[PDB]
């Protein structure tokens, strides 16, 4: 346990010191565009969050987030199932062989759609985003497939990780606090004989280490609670499917943590928020009423007052006069600047002022997260059902590329209206139609495996056509034949009525 | 970057790849150039475009269709290499248009004359019922 | 640089504080070294047992540097690879690969004769981006002077503006308006300039 030869809570502790200038830096980034999203550990349920004094933070954080989401997961098949194309033909034979097996990675593909629909993955993905967005480090972990069960995320200052200059990950750490009657039987018990009688509702700290086990590759998972390992938790992880990820946008090498979006675009909100103070801050000067009356004149405002409606006073215009805020010269300036610094906020996140030039800003943003999230919960999901008998046994060669299907449809398009421009050409001697459909499908792209009619299953078409050429040329044969047969004389016409059932005459 | 980075990329994969069985071994004589298919659908496109229009000169005993169908593939530039039917692959679209017409017009022939010689005289009509295990009269 | 295909392999990407090449005024690539600093238990056995009786004892997560050196071998075209991670090559990394298909290919944009590295394509605007900067600095910093708001009052008035502060939303107090002023910020002209 060289990992573990501390204990999980000393490991929590001691990598704590390093997460500061992330938890700092992500507070000081919700202060200015949500403050709710990250509070900073000290915030009980008596702390209001003031809301920032320009809006641009919230609106360009939660238009990212969804924008995100939409992309990075779609309404269907945001993943697909591909399997090398030149061992399945090997082992496989020809045909539909190769269609048939994509049937069954397709219904895997469902069943992976579903699995995530119906246990509501998308609410914590897009909780997830959020916190990607604004702190840029966040932990979602998978529990085993039991029922209606939903992966838990763990937010930046609820777990710990290390990370290699390399980039690799060592250890994983995280933080739980379950009520006492709330933990299960065992370790309720394991607590009662460690820290005497607790209440009812005592919070308890939990720890769970997953750390990267010597010599073969893989990791190791255990649970502690008071300070020792709990009867059971040791589970074995290979890196490929391990359930707790940690996710962090914006990377940089040889950190431990990710970097989040707002951080890069802090300092021009910081300058927005100057600017937009001070402007609200002039309206309230302005809000203020008050009457300079010169005491060298000669009008008494106790008449003023004391005045109905509509009054004749004695008085004069130029004793009663008005303080009204200046610098109208200098609102101006400060709006402009604003204007400026609200404008290029809002190209920074997925606000329109355009439509060509904010999609592809959009691209370079989530293809880290791709890597980053997309493609370990896959893995990690195909393990998981193949576990529970949820989808068959997979053969390990399928590989899962994220995209965000794909050219199949398109590619089928294609070549078929091209093949219907090749329509108009039928009944010409001189070219060879045969040819030219393999070589369209050559330019597409398409695989031309089993696409062509072979002599054999030429001639299944032509015997099932004939089957139904035979049987509509002979039902009406026979029909008009018995009926011909049956009317033919009176005397077969009585007949006919008897074999039916019928008494001639009525 | 297309030779500094596309082109090596793809050089490299094509060796690995061989090496673990993930593709067949190249002949070594393939070249890749990385374009950024290509004019292959454009080409082919074009010339079925272009003999559209001469379709409408079918029929024509003046001008010579075949040859104006080459002319055209070369002022395109495809590769005229098997897109011309040769007189064996003339006889294989008869002979495959032949057994068509034959296996067609002998299944209503067929059905026909057995539904007619079934149901020909009231005593063979029960005999066609016995055949495939009826009774005649309900 | 691209692993050989083992399951599920990403390529690795070198900064340029990761790597260092060599390269000929000809253009060609003479040698390659890469850095990697990977923890003691991350290593491989073989190679974590030759760092344990290279320097002594070593802790769990600490940093091993282990370079990577790719060199254009005698004679015969071709490279040359191993690994060498304290003073010492490996118990075995020796590669040999051809021209063509390298691992480690450095790619560079905007590449000039002679140089052994590329050009970045900011170079060549990096001169607007710093004039640029300064200016919208300057616009942003004659903002916030704007944004201060400081009333000039002339103590030869009459004015006394312990009344104003004193007075509620709407109040009559003694005074003048030609007493209180404003100061703004000038230079108008200048800030249409600078934009």
């Amino acid at each position: 346990e060289g990992f573990a030869e501390e204990g999980a809570k000393a490991v929590y502790d001691r990598l704590k010191n390093d997460r500061q200038p992330y938890e700092t830096r992500a507070e000081s980034c919700a202060q200015y565009t949500i403050p709710s999203l990250f509070p900073k550990d000290s915030d009980n349920a008596s702390t209001d969050y003031t809301t920032p004094w320009q809006s641009v933070g919230a609106r360009g954080l939660n238009n990212l987030a969804s924008k995100l989401m939409l992309a990075l997961f779609p309404m269907q098949s945001w993943m697909k199932l591909t399997i090398s194309e030149y061992e399945a033909k090997n082992l496989l034979g020809d045909a539909e062989g190769l269609a048939k097996v994509d049937e069954g990675l397709s219904m895997v593909e469902r069943i992976i759609m579903n699995y995530i629909e119906s246990n509501s993955y998308r609410v914590t993905l897009f909780e997830c985003l959020k916190q990607l967005c604004v702190a840029g480090n966040a932990l979602l972990y998978l529990p085993e497939p039991e029922g209606y069960t939903p992966m838990k995320l763990y937010r930046l200052n609820s777990y710990v990780v290390q990370r290699d200059a390399f980039g690799n990950v060592l250890q994983i750490v995280t933080l739980d606090k379950i009520a006492f009657n709330a933990l299960p039987e065992d370790v309720r018990s394991q607590v009662e004989a460690a820290q005497g009688e607790q209440k009812e509702d005592a919070e308890i700290d939990v720890y769970t280490h997953v750390y990267l086990n010597e010599a073969g590759d893989g990791y190791s998972k255990y649970e502690e609670v008071a300070e020792e390992v709990v009867p059971g938790s040791e589970a074995e992880y290979p890196l490929e499917e391990c359930p707790y990820i940690p996710v962090r946008m914006v990377r940089i090498d040889g950190e431990s943590y990710g970097r989040s979006y707002v951080e890069e675009y802090l300092g021009d909100l910081k300058s927005l928020e100057n600017l937009q103070e001070s402007i609200v801050k002039m309206a309230m000067i302005t809000a203020k009423v008050i009457g300079l009356v010169d005491p060298a004149g000669i009008t008494q405002v106790r008449r003023l007052t004391a005045a109905q409606s509509g009054a004749f006073v004695p008085g004069r215009k130029q004793d009663i006069e008005f303080l009204q805020l200046e610098k109208s010269g200098d609102f101006t300036v400060a709006k402009n600047v604003s204007d400026t610094i609200e404008a290029r906020l809002s190209y920074a996140f997925m606000l329109n002022s355009v439509a060509s030039e904010l999609e592809d800003t959009l691209g370079g943003v989530y293809s880290i997260l791709s890597q980053e999230l997309q493609l370990p919960l896959v893995r990690v999901l195909l393990k998981q059902l193949q576990a529970t008998q949820q989808i068959p046994e997979l053969p390990k060669e399928a590989v899962e590329p994220t995209i965000s299907r794909g050219q199949d449809l398109d590619k089928l398009e294609r070549c078929i209206a091209a093949w219907s421009a090749l329509k108009a050409l039928e009944g010409d001697d001189d070219l060879n139609l045969a040819n030219l459909k393999l070589r369209i499908a050559n330019a597409i792209g398409l695989d031309t495996a089993g696409m062509l009619l072979t002599q054999e299953q030429k001639n299944a078409l032509m015997a099932q056509q004939g089957a139904q050429i035979a049987t509509q040329q002979g039902a009406a044969a026979l029909g008009q034949g018995m009926a011909a047969q049956a009317t033919a004389s009176p005397e077969a016409m009585a007949a006919a009525a008897d074999s039916v059932g019928m008494q001639p005459g009525m």
